[PDB]
């Protein structure tokens, strides 16, 4: 088959990954983070490129590319411009993407999806880890620095 999951997505969920393994010390549950991550993108891609969505559920979809659109212009922006970053923003948004994606595959899937889909944002939406992720530790910064160089391509080409 085709391969779902371009090479800039790759290495954004590469430093994605080593933020979490930073932030945990677990490389299993890391890897697990990840991994949760990318089977749910790649169910919600199929489903989406595949026209298997009814109405409500691609109002909900539509709904969670714009919700993430803004999550990742916000994430580069607090990146680039200082006294910016806002914990509760990002979390919020986060969240946000959380509920639209239970909602949109609620019919299609079952309690082992929303488990993975819950895995996932109780790390990446915890607002310590967000303000770990954004502080003054050299580690954390140069990952985020190439999160939001990936995420900036992401955005500039149109595929998020
Ligand atoms: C602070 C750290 C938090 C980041 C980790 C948690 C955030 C996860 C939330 C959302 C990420 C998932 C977004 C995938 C949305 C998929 C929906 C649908 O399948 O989109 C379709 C597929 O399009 C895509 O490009 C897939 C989207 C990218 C997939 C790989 C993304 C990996 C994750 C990257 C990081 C997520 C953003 C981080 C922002 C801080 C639309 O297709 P099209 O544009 O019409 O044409 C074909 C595209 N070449």
């Amino acid at each position: 088959g085709p391969k779902l999951i371009d090479d800039t997505s790759s290495e954004v969920l590469d430093e994605l990954y080593r933020v979490t393994k930073e932030y945990t010390r677990n490389r299993k549950e890391a890897q697990k983070i990840i991994k949760n991550l990318i089977k749910m993108v790649v169910k919600l891609g199929v489903l989406y490129r595949n026209g298997q969505f009814n109405n409500e559920e691609l109002a909900l979809v539509e709904r969670f590319r714009k919700k993430v659109h803004t999550l990742a212009m916000t994430a580069v922006s607090f990146y680039q411009i200082d006294f910016t970053f806002d914990r509760r923003v990002m979390s919020n948004l986060l969240n946000d993407c959380r509920e639209l994606l239970h909602q949109a595959i609620n019919r299609h899937l079952t309690a082992k999806s929303h488990a993975r889909i819950n895995h996932v944002f109780n790390h990446f939406a915890d607002c310590d880890f967000l303000a770990t992720l954004y502080g003054p530790s050299e580690v954390y910064r140069g990952h985020l620095q190439k999160i939001c160089e990936g995420v900036n391509k992401m955005l500039d080409e149109g595929n998020l």
